[PDB]
């Protein structure tokens, strides 16, 4: 079994990605994919709350993380304990990104929040989809823009004190070369397993 | 402003004591009575999710979410206002409920509760200390009184500055009494 995420920024092409990986990897592979809430019904419920928010941004952290832990209960757990290999588009570090570093919050505050919704439950290994601000800017006014930077300088700092759980995919590239190098990456880990 | 946060198992008289300290204490102060998640539109539809529908640590988190909802929608604007707030149950609770009789842990809890509230302690936390066995008789199952017993160990355990305990075994004229007596000698110094 292994608990593999995605993370990126928008402009990425971080979903036509993983679809494209999840479709190459279930040839080979007992595998599911899945993202919050992901039709668990309290965090669809709480999508819901998220969605109808000027909502205060701890509030807000506080709704991903519970709609998180509600998805890692009823599908992940299960799935990785009947030894499946499970694909997760954004977990952890997109609050981390967005609530911590581009909203301000601060990563290591919503770092201990998510510790609580997870408890221990750290992914095996997270790709990280490294698009440029202007590769991405391109594939998307001043605010947006701005807070678009300020996601990636996000992603930047968190891959920088924990190197050994990501793994860097240059995003930038054409997308059937992005394919084919997350590919490789997930193949190679679950190779050595 | 003030803000008075009262904390208790059931049967410790806490209905009674905030409806008394609160009809005595307006003569005085602007003051209010409040509950999570009292009205905030927000944590109304929490507490829809928690009452029609769970993981002990998703409903820790909703608690905390209709707590983070309640202070800056309800609390902030009312001590902002100069006003007294009478809240019922807050930190605490999370702490006694969640973490220590649910058994999730109080260290745990403690931090999920110090994200949500953002410094924002209680000036004052009024603990009406009833014994497991008054409290029974006021509340009128052998799971059910131990969840009783688990929350005032989960209490004892919070207890062990801004915490006032009262003797909540004495009759509610006394507890009313006492209670108002604290809060009076500290919001006059
Ligand atoms: C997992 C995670 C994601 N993201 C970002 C990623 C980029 C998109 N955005 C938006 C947010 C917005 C406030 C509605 C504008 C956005 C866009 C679409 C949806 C939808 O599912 O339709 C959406 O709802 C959700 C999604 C997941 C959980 C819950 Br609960 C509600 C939120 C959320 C964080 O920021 N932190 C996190 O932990
Ligand atoms: C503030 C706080 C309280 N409590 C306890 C105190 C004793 C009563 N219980 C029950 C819980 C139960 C699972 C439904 C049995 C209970 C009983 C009635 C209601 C209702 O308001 O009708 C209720 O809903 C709420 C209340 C507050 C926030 C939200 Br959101 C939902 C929960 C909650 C904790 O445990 N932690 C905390 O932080």
């Amino acid at each position: 079994s292994a608990f593999i995420t995605f993370e990126g920024p928008e402009g990425s092409g971080k979903t036509t990605v993983i679809n494209e990986v999840y479709h190459r990897l279930v040839k080979d592979y007992d595998v599911i994919m899945t993202r919050e809430p992901g039709g668990v019904p309290t965090g669809e419920e709480i999508r819901k709350i998220v969605l109808e928010g000027d909502m205060d941004i701890r509030t807000e952290a506080m709704l991903f993380a519970a709609s998180r832990r509600e998805h890692l209960v009823l599908k992940v757990i299960p799935a990785l304990k009947e030894g499946k290999v499970v694909l997760c588009d954004r977990y952890i570090d997109s609050s981390l990104a967005y609530q911590g570093y581009a909203r301000g919050i601060g990563v290591e505050e919503v770092r201990a929040l998510n510790e609580f919704a997870i408890n221990g439950l750290y992914p095996d290994l997270t790709i990280y989809l490294n698009v440029s601000a202007e590769v991405g800017r391109e594939r998307i006014d001043q605010e947006d823009l701005k807070f678009h930077e300020k996601v990636i300088e996000g992603y930047q700092e968190i891959i920088h004190n924990e190197s050994q759980r990501f793994k860097s995919v240059n995003a930038d590239q054409p997308l059937e070369n992005v394919v084919e190098d997350t590919y490789q990456t997930i193949i190679k880990y679950l190779e050595k397993i």
